[PDB]
């Protein structure tokens, strides 16, 4: 939440493969304005990736870190 | 251009005020999938901002750095 500076993270490219907690670090959750049927991530490889809107592996990294800020 | 990792930068929030080259550094240009009637930026304040789809100040930072990569 801030001024109008921020790109509505849209998840249009989902990765067929998933990522474990050891290969992930963030999670984010896109936002309104962009159909977001998935979630973004920040693997330790600085490689942001998306995920389905209900992945069984995204419900874990989100069930505990969906917004701890 | 890479795999499917990348959030379709959508410009839904445009800043009423503009930004000079001294207060800007990048420019980007959103992409398909998201109505992009504007452009993004990376001011030195790490504050990404949008711009109209034809701003007179965005035609300069873009007329020379629309994709120099």
């Amino acid at each position: 939440s801030l001024a109008a500076d921020t790109p509505t993270a849209c998840c249009f490219s989902y990765t067929s493969r998933q990522i474990p907690q050891n290969f992930i670090a963030a999670y984010f959750e896109t936002s309104s304005q962009c159909s977001k049927p998935g979630v973004i991530f920040l693997t330790k490889r600085s490689r942001q990736v998306c995920a389905d809107p209900s992945e069984e592996w995204v419900q874990k990294y989100v069930s505990d870190l969906e917004l701890s800020a």
